[PDB]
């Protein structure tokens, strides 16, 4: 997976919003959410993302899921670090395990388990 918002803005640039976003929101998380290349869903309005530190998966899934218009029988998966999160699990935890040198957590999002 290639985050285009790694390409769409200079590490240095990531790497200054994501301190700031982290000093002012200290309960909040910067999460940048992109969709899997080959998957076939609907993409997102936005990639740049403040998620408060106790939301669950499960919760920015629904989210994620009516943002995308998506029905319940549609499959929709996480991956970070491509590997895919526990439902019942906060992304702060989610953060503070993998948020990368520009200090964003990025999640990959598709209708498979397994992405290519």
């Amino acid at each position: 997976m290639k985050f285009v918002y790694k390409e769409e803005h200079p590490f240095e640039k990531r790497r200054s919003e994501g301190e700031k976003i982290r000093k002012k929101y200290p309960d909040r998380v910067p999460v940048i959410v992109e969709k899997a290349p080959k998957a076939r869903i609907g993409d997102l309005d936005k990639k740049k993302y403040l998620v408060p530190s106790d939301l669950t998966v499960g919760q920015f899934y629904f989210l994620i899921r009516k943002r995308i218009h998506l029905r319940a029988e549609d499959a929709l998966f996480f991956f970070v670090n491509n590997v895919i999160p526990p439902t019942s699990a906060t992304m702060g935890q989610l953060y503070q395990e993998h948020h990368e040198e520009d200090f964003f957590l990025y999640i990959a999002y598709s209708d498979e388990s397994v992405y290519g």
